Parts: structure tokens; sequence; C-alpha cells
């Protein structure tokens, strides 16, 4: 039976887009493109340093990210303007509907596990007011891994004391969605792009920038196992877990 | 001393965007954009395959992520279909001057270490006519793992017996250029984008898919230890080799 709901953190729990009107006010009229890539090579450089063996947290990879990011548009801040700026992806706001989702799972255990390093998650999740909503914030850090790999997902049940089949695992990226199947967790996915409404903007004439992430980062990646739900939004988790089991 | 030249295949030796007409014509009108992103998430795909312990060939991951581009274009086409469009990064034109630069090249040892499953990289490399151009063409796929994994890279040694200070890693690829200076090759890194015309490009108004692409693609990792050589051209090595030395 499910005995524990883990929440993917990143683009589920909390908007990676609103770090915007950060990247935007420090760079006008760059916000949008900065904010694409820089999530996207922290993605790549979580996957990259971990299949090299190379780890270093989050909060490193964080930081190498946005170098790139803002070196591509040909500027070179120094660490301490780096460390500043990637205090954003501390201060994500939350969903919406993330707060009253985790109060009606309150009878399960509410977890999150995700690449964030220990110092970033806690503000992270601090700041949206949602601290209380978590039995366990659970960080890759002490495995010194980044996901898919299978031990990131191996500390669910050290800290939880559940197995894989009792763990309801949600997550809006493709990647974790697989990773986490790989590792024998149940899936919901968290689908906020409908994949005809993509399939149109792509073909809506000039594709923008933002379209490219979004034809990049929000949809199922073939490789990997399809979840067991997919839903619209966290608000429908508790009811999808009711009519469950 | 540098006993052996060993060649990144995929955006080194072949232009991965030759693929170009074969994409226009699996949607007239967006074969620019399934070539980047196609790329983009072959890319990915062997990363997150190797990383969660998942490993198929290149093969595979070729065709799951020509899947899933043209998937976000809301197609979905059948493996028949997607098998033989796939065909298309067996037949990738060389770079004009790769011929050239392996003939002076000679009699060092002459290799190539690439993700490409054997039947791929051999095909590609006979379609090119660059078969005697090389002592041996390395596939990953004996270890199970793909670049930037450092058991890709313990191949060399494995084929070649040369030590890995006796090697100089070509490659145009930033994850290659970070793997094989971490595994401790000596790195020439062949940069055709200067990063100025990059930079300019993203502040000129609206920013055009390939330019996404770039951006993501064609600069050195910030996470990677930078590669002893950068030079524009396969042409510039040889030379490169001689004042080295
Ligand atoms: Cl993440
Ligand atoms: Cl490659």
């Amino acid at each position: 039976m499910i005995k524990a709901v883990v929440f993917d953190a990143y683009g589920t729990l909390f908007d990676v887009q609103s770090v915007a009107d950060a990247t935007e006010r420090a760079y006008p009229g760059r916000g949008e493109y900065i904010t694409q890539v820089w999530r996207q090579k922290q993605l790549e450089y979580s996957w990259l340093r971990a299949l090299m063996g190379r780890y270093a947290d989050f909060w490193s990879v964080t930081r190498e990210a946005l170098a790139y990011t803002l070196g591509t548009l040909g500027l070179e801040p120094d660490e301490s303007f780096l460390a500043d700026m990637a205090q954003a992806y501390n201060r994500l706001t939350p969903y919406p509907d993330a707060a009253q989702c985790l109060a009606e799972l309150a009878p399960l255990k509410r977890a999150i596990l995700s690449n964030g390093a220990p110092d970033m998650l806690q503000a992270l999740v601090a700041n949206a007011g949602l601290t209380d909503s978590f039995d366990a914030v659970i960080s890759v850090d002490a495995k010194r891994v980044f996901k898919p790999h299978p031990d990131s997902y191996a500390l669910v049940e050290e800290v939880l004391g559940v197995t894989p089949a009792e763990v309801l695992f949600v997550s809006s990226n493709g990647f974790d969605v697989g990773g986490a199947k790989n590792f024998g967790f149940s899936v919901a996915r968290v689908a906020r792009l409908s994949q005809e409404a993509l399939a149109r903007e792509l073909v809506s004439g000039t594709i923008a920038p933002l379209t490219m992430f979004k034809a990049l980062r929000m949809r199922e990646e073939t490789y990997a196992e399809a979840p067991d739900f997919v839903v619209p939004a966290l608000g429908d988790l508790p009811r999808l877990v009711r009519g469950m089991a």
C-alpha cells in the first residue's frame, strides 16, 4: 500500500520560471533567455558531473550553470555576483495548489527527494512556507550523485523506512519520472503542458525560445518507462491517491 | 609523447547538421527544428540511460530521440519509419578538411572513440570513405556506458596500447572535452563558433532555434577542465601537433 508521497522539488513543487524578474531586472531584455538556459544547463551539469564521477553539490552546479548562461551573452561576473544571483533558486515560488495538496495528504508520510543541496532545500521550503508540510526533506547530497542515478532514490527507504512499492513519487520532470520508475516507485507525473498545445505552438510560425525549453523539458522521455499516473496539477493528487489502491 | 590522435565522431569529424535534407522531408518547414532537438535529445538520452544504469546502444538512443522529437510536433511514426529515418545519422557528411587532416596525421596512430554503436560507426566511416584513415574505430558499446563516463575513455588504452598521457583527444563537444580531460588525455577542442559572434547573436532581437542549439552545445562547459588546446578547424591539428612536440 502507499504509505508515502515523495515529491520532486524543482519544476514540481516550485516554479523554476519564477527567477524571471531577478534575471530580467539584473539584465534587461535577457530575462526569458537566461531563465531557460540556466535551468537546462543546471540539469545537464548535474547529469554530466555525476556520470563523470565528479560530484559537486547542486549549489555549485546552479552557480556553474549560471556562469555558463551569462557567459553565452558575453558577461563575466565574479563569484560574489554569481552566489548572490543564484539565491534566486532558493526563493522559487511554490505552485498555488502545493500547500492545499500537501494538507490533504497529511495522513500519509510526505517528503521531498531533490537534487538540491541541503541548505538550498531548507531555504527553498521555508521561504515557500511549506516546512510544516513535510516529514522529511531529502537531498541527494549524502549519496554524492544526481538523479536519475539509482542511489538518489535509495535514500527514500533509508530516511522514511518505506519500501519502493509503498512510495508514490511525484514529478513534472521526465528524467525524474524515468529514474523513479526504474528504481521501482509508483509514479504520478505532473504534466502542465498539454501535448496538443505544444504541437500547435511548434507550428504557429517562428518558434520562440521559451517554446524551445518546453519542447526539451515538459514531455515524457522516450527511453523512460511511462508513469503510472498523469495529473494536470498537484491539487489532483489527493483525489488520485484516494481512489488509487 | 603524443603517439595517437583519438577523434570524437559526431560533431567533430561529422556534421550532425547534415541530416537537414532528411528531416526537411519528415516535416517540410521544420527540418531545422528537428535536426536540433534530435541531436540534443540524442545526447541527453545517452547521459540519462547511462546514469540510470539502463544502457541501450546509440542506435536505440538515436531512434528514441527521433521519436521524441517528432512526437513534439504531434507525429507518431512507427518503428520501421524511425529506423529508416535514423539512418541519416550513418550518412553524416565529414567536415571538408577531415580527410586532409587524417592524412597529414599519419604515421601517428589515428582512431575514433565514439558513443556510436559498432555498426553505426562502421557504416558512417565507410560512407565517408575514411576506413583506411583509422587504426581503430572504437565504440563505447563494449563498456555499455556513454561518455563522459570514465570507462568510455579507458577503451583507448585497451585498443591502442597507448597511455592517456600519449593521447591527443580531439572533440568539438564540451562534455566530451570535459570527460577526456577528466580521464587524463591531452585535449584539443575544435571551436567553430566564436564566443563573440554568439554573444552578439543572442542580443540581436528575437533568438532563432539554431541559435538556441548553439548556445547549449557549442561552448566549453563551466564544470569541465579546460582543453589543453583550442583550434578553429580539423586542418589545424597537424600543425598543432608539430608546434606542440
Ligand atoms: Cl532538478
Ligand atoms: Cl556524441
